[PDB]
């Protein structure tokens, strides 16, 4: 599955470490667990 990549800190959401739940179905305001930033932020990787 796709993985994304925080355009400030570089924290790498693998699907496989969230329970296979695809990056576009995570709630709206999930932010990024080192730098707080809200998913536009990320990148395909
Ligand atoms: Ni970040």
């Amino acid at each position: 599955m796709q993985k994304y990549v925080c355009n400030v800190c570089g924290y790498e959401y693998d699907p496989a470490e969230h329970d296979n739940v695809p990056f576009d179905q995570l709630p709206d305001d999930w932010c990024c667990p080192v730098c707080g930033v809200s998913k536009d932020q990320f990148s395909p990787a």
